[PDB]
């Protein structure tokens, strides 16, 4: 009977605090189904009061707050494996972190879990002991442009032109990167290619760039802070784009719309998670009551839903590796194969390629209709009709 370690790192101070708050409670939700006795057909875990793979053993976390800086991140990663002994590290939503803080676990040999961090980059550095459960942005921004061209093929090819719009660090870049190629690679022309610093005070000088230019299709990747003083500054200027479709995250922190109001009526933005699954997904309702007793109430969102996911992962590598050796716990990693059946997103399964990627997932695009997001595509598996254009800011 052996206990295992994990360091969790997440921003639960800041701008984006509350996704890191709701990513814990995640990890405490998955914990609370692992370590005590459930009744969940179709989890594994659920059933033993800790993993049978260790005899019993139960996982606990040591849990830090990054911040948003890749230097504190990087301090606290060092401490778990060094003060804390862990023996995996799980975290950390901004790719920027996640990135410098899974360099240092990395090079220690100790296997880094990622659940939400979506720059493509982080998945082709060579690493070894990186799993990441997500999608990334290439699989999300591919998802965007097959809905742009099944649109267009519907609506007599209107959409041609692209503004890109990002925030400057890691994950911005390469999102806002991944889509100028894209788009160049299947003939649509970017009219705008905007970078700008996730703490800036303004954004009205892009806005009026982008009012002006007047893209068909508006590409934003911006944490929350910097999504809220977007679209505050759109509405100031009037500027309407037609279509907005976010790469998630400041568009699916848990209190987007609960901030945003009907300012966000008409946005969509890519997810793996939407609670409109959970006739086709019954899971989805089972994990929510458990998550709202970890949540303070709340419902299950995109991030916790996929730290959810992540963090399971890892939790059935050890348990089928038997072992808390980190080594183990990688060539358990290396080895999973779920199905889909105990998850509460649509993937496949989860799944790693040789590159540390899964290979299982799958996504959703969601549109915020009357205060709720709504499942839009793939046009097969939508609760409802997409709403285009967007409303005017009058008619929000
Ligand atoms: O899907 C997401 C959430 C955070 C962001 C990132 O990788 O920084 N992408
Ligand atoms: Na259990």
């Amino acid at each position: 009977a052996e206990n295992v370690k994990i360091g969790v790192l997440y921003p639960l101070t800041g701008p984006v605090a509350q996704v890191g708050k709701d990513a814990v409670a995640a990890v405490q939700t998955a914990l609370d189904i692992i370590n005590n006795s459930h009744n969940i057909p179709g989890m594994p875990l659920a059933k033993d009061a800790g993993l049978k793979g260790l005899g019993g053993g139960k996982i606990s976390i040591v849990v830090g707050d990054h911040g948003g800086k890749p230097d504190i991140g990087v301090g606290e990663t060092e401490k778990m494996l060094n003060s804390d002994k862990v023996h995996a590290m799980f975290g950390a939503y901004y790719s920027s972190v996640t990135g410098a803080a899974s360099q240092v676990s990395e090079r220690a040999g100790i296997p880094w879990v990622n659940g939400e961090s979506t720059s493509p980059k982080l998945t082709t550095r060579g690493f070894k002991y990186f799993f990441r459960v997500t999608p990334h942005d290439g699989e999300f921004t591919q998802l965007m442009f097959e809905f742009m061209d099944d649109f267009n093929t519907k609506n007599g090819n209107k959409l041609k032109t692209l503004g890109i719009i990002h925030e400057d660090t890691l994950w911005g870049a390469d999102s806002g990167g991944t889509q100028n190629t894209m788009a160049k690679d299947k003939g649509y022309k970017v009219v705008e290619k905007i970078s700008y610093k996730a703490k800036t005070t303004s954004l009205s000088s892009e806005v009026q760039r982008l009012k002006a230019k007047n893209p068909d299709v508006l590409l934003p990747s911006s944490y929350t802070a910097d999504a809220y003083l977007f679209l505050n500054t759109a509405k100031e200027l009037d500027y309407n784009p037609k279509l907005l479709v976010a790469q998630n995250a400041g568009y699916t922190d848990p209190k987007f719309i609960a901030t945003m109001g009907s300012k966000a009526e008409g946005v969509i933005t890519r997810s793996p998670f939407n609670t409109d699954l959970a006739t086709t997904i019954p899971m989805i309702g089972t994990v929510n009551e458990i998550f709202k007793t970890h949540s303070g109430g709340r419902d299950l969102s995109d991030v916790p839903a996929r730290a959810f996911t992540g963090f399971m992962a890892l939790a059935n590598a050890i348990n089928n590796a038997g072992s808390t050796d980190p080594e183990k716990i990688r060539q358990a990693l290396v080895d999973l194969d779920m199905s889909s059946d105990s998850l509460i997103v649509p993937y496949r399964g989860i799944k790693f390629g040789a590159d540390g990627q899964n290979e299982k997932t799958r996504g959703i695009l969601m549109q915020v209709q009357d205060g709720k997001y709504c499942t839009v595509y793939p046009f097969e598996l939508a609760a409802c009709k997409l709403q285009y254009p967007m409303p005017t800011w009058s008619q929000k």
